């Protein structure tokens, strides 16, 4: 009946209108507390934030999921004020991202598994607030270490029926190993989001990761540098492929008959600590519009190119409750 | 007069015997915070670092320097409970280790000066505790970020006076590539002490930098996995050198001249979470004393050489209240 939030549990009916793929503040961890300033202020932050959701809100959007991890700086008080000033829900994320700490590179498949429930389970250091999704990452082939990681995210899925998200390469076909390593785990596809997916063209990727049951994670459609040429960070960061490019993507997959399979974002944030300095301004001037981009640029555009509004509610309603409901557990 | 503690600021004869490399809780940032259970608990890691401080004070320890950076995992909360109840001062640092997270790999010299900065002049987090020491480090030859910090640390100590200390390793005679980068932003070498110099027999390596007029840090002197051959985490980061070898280059810098130079500690800890699982218990079964070793068993075995008292007290009450002073 129920997803956790960071204010506690909602019914499968209140998520509504949901990002699947979304940050308040990627950072890392410790990193806000020890170096507010960084961001001008937790305060500044926290405002930066509330206006951001509130734009989102009003757009239609009524859930985001926070994706940070542990290791991305994920601060789970940050989003409960958050969640709480504009009224969307935050459903928050345990798992490893890319910058994992020696404390964690050091551990075991059974530690991780641990790990993982503990944030499920008990709750997010000593806040109560309960993880709804596990996020992983790799960016090509799979260390020894990332293969830890998505053996123990399976397991603790299995144990709890939490979905599974994560980062690719996906010019790199990252999906078909992460998929290979997760059902060598019995892992349901149907359970598992391979993100990052608009990054790359490949049809044939994703159409057969699709088939297969996968949800496909059509996560950054406004990540573009076009304009931003002559920025090395902004263009390695963004890419030079334009968001009509990447949405385009999207009805793609509903053409060729895998609308239960994509789930939609665009993977903002408000804060961004771990790239270079200035690149929270320089995405900000690319996309004002943040996390209503998808609401409010993508919909129409997809709308005027024939895609009904029933499937596009579809893919942004139906589609995320479907995903985030948890499952039961094994045994 | 004043040096900045977990507990405020105190006077420099309120340090008396000093540990200038020691660490309550090695780990990562957040790390204790969202993963309490790795150390069985909190209250579990509060109790048992009490009573190891507790033991070492009743030895005759009287501070202790927790060199643990944020990303050593730092947490500054968690220093100040334990000197509370153990009575024992605990001077906190700033700078970074060998494990910085993306959010301070892609920061400039400017930015991380400005960070070493707010945690000596403003506090650490929300806490109001400043530092009292800044610590860098090394693992042979300096990546570029690492000269990064080194630089910031430098600019950082300038600014206010608290030294630097270091990691490194001793046997590629890392103190000197520090030593070269610290004074070309113009520190004084009586601001840095090279620490882990106790992890090579090199006596003509660490001679030529105490002659250059650096602080010589024998933090390491338990650390020996003599006895656990068959361990091979253990050995690889404890060494198969004994204590009583690093113990003697203690006196071998005494006999040279270099007594005022010599900074002294244990370097252990009570919780360790960045290595394998089992590292702490296994540090705990050849090293029961822990942070209580120096007094406990270094003190003894210099004075049976003959070290007068005064030496040694001159080395763990005079050097450090020197270093730690800020100047
Ligand atoms: C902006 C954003 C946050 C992190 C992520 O999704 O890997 C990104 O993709 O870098
Ligand atoms: C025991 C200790 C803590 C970290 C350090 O001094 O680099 C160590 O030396 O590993
Ligand atoms: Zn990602
Ligand atoms: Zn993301
Ligand atoms: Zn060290
Ligand atoms: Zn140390």
């Amino acid at each position: 009946d129920r997803i956790n939030t960071v204010r506690g549990p909602i019914t499968i009916s209140e998520a509504g209108f949901t990002l699947t793929h979304e940050h308040i503040c990627g950072s890392s961890a410790g990193f806000l507390r020890a170096w507010p300033e960084f961001f001008g202020s937790r305060a500044a932050l926290v405002e930066k934030a509330v206006r951001g959701l509130r734009r989102a809100r009003a757009a239609g959007v009524r859930t985001i999921v926070d994706v940070s991890t542990f290791d991305a700086g994920r601060d789970v008080s940050l989003l409960a004020e958050v969640s709480r000033a504009a009224d969307v829900h935050i459903v928050a994320a345990t798992g490893l991202w890319e910058d994992p700490p020696l404390s964690m590179r050091l551990r075991s498949v059974e530690e991780l598994t641990q790990f993982f429930l503990r944030e499920i389970q008990y709750g997010i250091e000593d806040t109560g607030i309960r993880a709804g999704i596990i996020k992983v990452a790799t960016q090509g082939k799979a260390t020894p270490f990332q293969e830890l990681v998505l053996r123990a995210a399976a397991r603790a899925s299995l144990a709890t029926g939490v979905p599974v998200t994560t980062h690719t390469f996906a010019s790199q076909r990252d999906g078909e190993q992460q998929a290979a390593i997760f059902e060598s785990e019995g892992l349901s596809p149907s359970r598992v989001c391979i993100g990052h997916s608009d990054d790359t063209d490949d049809l044939s990727y994703l159409t057969a990761l699709a088939a297969r049951g996968y949800l496909i994670g059509l996560d950054g459609i406004p990540h573009s540098a076009i304009g931003l040429e002559d920025n090395a960070s902004a263009s390695a960061l963004l890419g030079n492929r334009s968001w009509q490019t990447r949405a385009l993507l999207i009805k793609a997959l509903i053409d060729q008959g895998y609308m239960k399979q994509i789930l939609v974002s665009n993977d903002w944030l408000f804060g961004f600590s771990s790239y270079v300095t200035n690149i929270m301004d320089v995405m900000d001037s690319v996309n004002p519009d943040g996390m209503a981009f998808i609401p409010l640029r993508v919909i129409p555009f997809l709308r005027e190119k024939g895609v009904p509004q029933e499937t596009l509610a579809g893919i942004t309603v139906t589609n995320p409750a479907r995903f985030l409901s948890p499952t039961l557990r094994a045994s």
